[PDB]
């Protein structure tokens, strides 16, 4: 049993995303096709004490490269942030 | 405040890894450079009932695409698996 539910799914429609320096790039389409794997919250957290203990659930993300651009050109490896995971915070 | 504490680093060691198949894929030092961003527990869960509620802190994993070759040759894209974050088990 989980503290928190997620839900998992493979992206195929992603074309724009927040990289590390947080600037809006384009995401290419292909590299092979460019696709990705994420997890989210789905929505107290499960087991969790409650009396002297607030929790919510929250989705965290992480950084992976991809092929992306920005004004067009400039085209290159990127580390562009995804949910990745759920978490409780308290 | 987090239930499960998980500490986050860039991994530019990696040269083997399992991919979505289970097999052990041989990866790549480039494509520019290959390395990963991983996150790992660091180590019940905090703001756990324990009262009928048992706990531990696990990391969790998920896939990213990685230039990864086998018997060497067949070198190319494939899902690997790599820590991603630290979620709790009830």
């Amino acid at each position: 049993y989980s503290v928190c539910d997620s839900e998992s799914l493979w992206v195929t429609d992603k074309s724009s995303a927040i990289d590390i320096r947080g600037h809006q790039v384009t995401v290419l389409g292909e590299i092979v096709k460019q696709y990705f794997y994420e997890t989210r919250c789905k929505e107290g957290c499960r087991g969790i004490d409650d009396k002297h203990w607030n929790s919510q659930c929250k989705t965290s993300q992480t950084y992976v490269r991809a092929l992306t651009s920005e004004n067009n050109k400039l085209v290159g490896w990127r580390w562009i942030r995804i949910d990745t995971s759920c978490v409780c915070a308290l």
